[PDB]
């Protein structure tokens, strides 16, 4: 129960937590809630509980808390377990975990009544929040501004609920779109001209890149709490779907790639693959998209299943349901895109799916705490040859994975090499094919310098001997020149060429930020982006690099 | 409709009752959930969500009042709710019992996942130690399986001499008997869920493994694909809403796949699809499950469990029951409250047509395929709803403008036909009316002449049986239910099932010549229903 520097990186309902519920009778034994009692228990509930046990309380990292369970155990115990604190969530928007005597006894209570199952979010509400604005017939034929679209990045400005879309090489802001509220990632379309936002509260946005002044075209609502978006990436299949993944309700969503509509709409309610048990909130963590086949590859978390969803046929529809390890969230495609790589964190694992064969291929400890490889990067090591790595939330490690059956059998799919960075609490490691560097962030470390820097390992020297590669380390939140607060540097972005990363400078919503733009041939400061409108800048997507998972 | 009487023998603990409602003491509390499960939940569902009745979840219960509830459930009403007050059925204390439940919020059901199948799990006589060989006299393939309903049995009955060879004691009301392709093992499964597995090669058959994979459950199939016999085993539960492929020798639980999911049409999440027919495919190495509130068939491909493909077709909610045509390649099923036909291509994987019957409410079983003299082959089936029997045509490539076509539809008995049946070596196809409210009618049989059909328009004439009486039974209600056809397709069986304290008969009719062959009757007979004969099932010969 106490903060830890892997456990901050877990759902926070928020959305889900705004919705009024009804306070539940108690049976013999347990004292009922009044109804203003109940919520405010419920608030907090969702906003800092869920995430571990879940909105029903079967258990997700942390074990179930279903009522037969904590009646067995007592207020009492719950009291004094609770007035502890919980472990806190992210900075500089999350919670610290902090609640007082009055709260204390309210959460022990309400873990002793009945739970009741949050609405649910079909068709009939997903097309009621659907809204076309500028109808495919009535939208460009070709590119009416005279932007660099390919160069072009899409910053969420997160507690600004918007989005800026800032010139590659200029940094000009080029506009600043009105988006769902924290959109978590910006996704492209195959063929560059569609920009996909999903906001936290399950909010998609659909924007036009060809229009003079670019806009949202099209929006939908999929769910009260969601993070992933995709678009199909199968040659031919290019701009045909976009499909959505929600925590609550548990479920996947495939639109019309061009107007949004709802197509199908799949459960993700199911077994755990090992235990087969029936879990009643698998959340759907990152989606991607196939390259070989034309399918979406989605990961469900808490049954640990990867579902590989062909999207040829949504009335007969074929999926292959892959069982893989519980705890799946974030991942990313080899070099060559035909090997999805992903981790199932709280296992420190990393699962291989041969997404041309549709199954299991590997499944490896990486060595270190909790890897969290965002799409990881990808590289060609010196010695080793093709390789993928990711880094670690709950330690300062970075792994590197065999990528290549056919040319190097004797390293594919196995942990080669393992060796520090900054610290603990990274997020996001980068490369780029025309960069010699691997870059690799320490945002949820706990040192205001470590948090503010980058680590920079130069994969030319790489020898893959078992010592230790030496890092530079780049003063990030130092060049960006903020004097207010301790802001978090966050997640490398490269342009399309290949020569400059972009890393965000992220501080408080009434605190000043940054983008800072580094030349990456020299691993000097090229760039500060700095203006009123760059709210708390958090992911940054180039289109290029985006729509291609070049990575 | 179901009822789920073995989910209501469960004790469950006495809810709370929020602001504005009375609760009730555990006693009467569970009192109404023994009475909810065994009596209600069937057309209102475990977790009174709806099915083919109204839902009866608390927010929806407290705005009717506890007024209106006490007077629905004692009056009734036409719509298909009965008068539980007013016929007896339930005390007024019991009545007002169920009213105040109902404005009570349920605890979830228990779940039967992984660690409670293999508790269950036993293997009496494991493979190793089981016969190489057939090690008794019979003949396997012309033995009939029949389900002794309330005694919780099955009887194994010789073919040809209609001797009862074995009585084995199974789970309670075994739903159906299904054979393995190579026709060594038979498998049961009851209403509660257990299944029993049975091998026929010893010398004095007898339960070989026993497993439970839900708390209520109706459908067993094993794998048809060629080269899969004897590999996997599938169970079907109504809840949880869930299917499980076993292994087909030991019974061992190997996957199991929750059903829980989206409507096909409104796309809207429902809590409670329960898993109907289940079929095998012969064209590829897949199971075919038909899961009824969602309006889902799957074909669940068996050679990967890890890594598993499925296909899931949108069809037509309310799926029940159906059969393979002729070929084996097509799967007709019935959309039964909807009065349609689903017709699925099991070879390509999709859905190929959906037709309705003009008739009310199909109910074909596993149905009737006959190449009718002038449309070619079709497929049958009768109606619960009305005296209507339809035909559909089966050969897409032969017979192009009649494929997935209603070709003919004509009356037989009356309503309430659960049954239809033919042979290939047979001219006749017999139509039962067991649920009919007229003896007359529900103890007999009517039996068309195939090859007088000219599909002209006209009504096929039809002969009538008086199977009941045949038996010479009088006492209670004999229904007759279910023709079953021998081997050789040369006999049919029906069963004049009877209350369990009634007399009960199996009647042999002569196919050749419609006349009565042999009844049979013994002590041990309690309400004889389900007949399978072994080369026919494991077949998919109908
Ligand atoms: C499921 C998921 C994905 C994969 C998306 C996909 O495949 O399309 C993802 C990716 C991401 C990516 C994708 C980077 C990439 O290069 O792909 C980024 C930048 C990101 C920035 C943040 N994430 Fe994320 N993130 C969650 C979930 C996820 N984050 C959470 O449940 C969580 C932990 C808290 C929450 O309630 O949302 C969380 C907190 C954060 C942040 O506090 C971040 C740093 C900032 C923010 O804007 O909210 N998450
Ligand atoms: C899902 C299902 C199937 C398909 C099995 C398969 O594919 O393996 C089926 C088949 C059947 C079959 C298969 C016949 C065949 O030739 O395939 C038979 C004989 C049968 C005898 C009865 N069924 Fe059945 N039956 C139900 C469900 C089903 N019945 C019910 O939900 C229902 C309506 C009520 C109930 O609570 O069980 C019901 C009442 C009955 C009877 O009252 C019957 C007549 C007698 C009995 O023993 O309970 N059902
Ligand atoms: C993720 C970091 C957590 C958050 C946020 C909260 N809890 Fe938790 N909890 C978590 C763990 C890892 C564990 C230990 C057991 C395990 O799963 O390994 C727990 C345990 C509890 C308990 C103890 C119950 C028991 O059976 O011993 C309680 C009562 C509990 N958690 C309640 C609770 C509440 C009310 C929270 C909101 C403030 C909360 N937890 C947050 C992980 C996490
Ligand atoms: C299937 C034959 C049923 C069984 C067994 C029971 N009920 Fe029923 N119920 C059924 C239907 C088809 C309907 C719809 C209303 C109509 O006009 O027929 C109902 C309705 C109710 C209601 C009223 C709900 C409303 O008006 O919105 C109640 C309170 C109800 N049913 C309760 C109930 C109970 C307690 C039962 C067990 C004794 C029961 N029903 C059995 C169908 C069927």
């Amino acid at each position: 129960h106490k903060t830890r520097t892997d456990n901050r990186y877990e759902p926070s309902l928020d959305n889900l937590a705004q919705q009024d519920v009804a306070a539940p009778g108690a049976p013999e034994g347990v004292s009922a809630l009044s109804d203003a009692q109940y919520n405010e228990a419920n608030k907090i509930y969702f906003e800092r509980c869920a995430g571990c046990h879940g909105v029903l309380r079967k258990g997700a990292t942390g074990k179930a808390l279903t009522p037969d369970l904590t009646r067995d155990l007592g207020f009492d115990y719950l009291q004094s377990f609770i007035t502890y604190g919980s472990p806190a969530g992210m900075p500089n928007w999350g919670t610290s975990g902090e609640l007082s005597a009055e709260q204390v006894d309210l959460m022990a209570n309400y873990l002793l009544l009945d739970p009741a199952a949050p609405p649910e979010f079909g068709m009939k509400e997903m097309r009621e929040s659907w809204k076309v604005h500028v109808a495919p017939e009535d939208r460009p034929t070709q590119q009416e501004n005279d932007w660099d679209l390919e160069n072009l990045f899409s910053v969420t400005l997160r507690d600004a609920g918007q989005i800026a879309l800032i010139d590659g090489a200029t940094y000009e802001i080029k506009s600043v779109l009105d988006t769902g509220y924290a959109v978590h990632i910006s996704r492209l379309s195959a063929s560059g001209r569609y920009l996909f936002v999903i906001g936290r509260d399950g909010k998609v946005n659909m924007i036009d890149l060809w229009m003079k002044e670019p806009t949202t075209v099209a929006e939908i609502k999929i769910g009260s709490e969601a993070r992933s978006i995709e678009t199909s990436k199968m040659e031919g299949w290019e701009d045909k779907y976009a499909i959505a993944g929600a925590y609550w309700p548990p479920q996947y969503v495939i639109m019309d790639g061009e107007t949004l509509e709802p197509k199908k709409i799949q459960s993700t309610r199911g077994m755990t693959y090992d235990e087969q048990e029936y879990h009643p909130e698998p959340r759907v963590a990152a989606i991607l998209a196939s390259h070989y086949r034309p399918e979406f590859i989605v990961n469900v978390k808490e049954t640990g299943k990867i579902l590989l969803v062909d999207y040829t046929d949504l009335d007969n529809l074929k999926t292959t349901e892959i069982s893989a390890e519980r705890f799946l969230h974030d991942g990313g495609l080899d070099g060559s895109h035909r090997y999805f790589i992903t981790a199932a964190n709280a296992r420190n694992k990393l699962v291989v799916i041969d997404t041309k064969e549709g199954k299991l291929v590997a499944i490896e400890d990486t060595g270190g705490q909790t890897p969290h490889p965002g799409r990881g990067a990808n590289f060609v090591h010196p010695t080793f040859g093709p390789v993928w790595a990711t880094s670690h939330m709950g330690d300062d490690s970075v792994a590197l994975i065999g990528t290549d059956p056919e040319g190097h059998p004797d390293n594919a799919w196995k942990i080669l090499d393992s060796f520090p960075a900054l610290g603990g609490g990274s997020l996001f490691i980068k490369t780029h094919p025309n960069s010699q560097y691997l870059y690799v962030d320490a945002t949820l470390n706990p040192e205001a310098e470590i948090s503010g820097s980058v680590a920079v390992f130069d994969i030319k020297a790489m020898t893959g001997d078992g010592s230790d590669p030496e890092f530079k380390t780049l003063p990030i939140a130092e060049w960006a020149g903020i004097t207010e607060g301790q802001p978090r540097v966050v997640q490398g972005e490269f342009n399309k060429d290949g020569t400059e990363v972009w890393f965000s400078v992220w501080n408080g919503k009434d605190q000043e930020s940054a983008l800072v733009v580094v030349d990456d041939k020299t691993l000097e400061l090229k760039h500060v982006i700095k203006d009123e409108r760059l709210v708390t800048p958090t992911g940054k997507f180039n289109v290029y690099n985006t729509m291609t998972d070049t990575y």
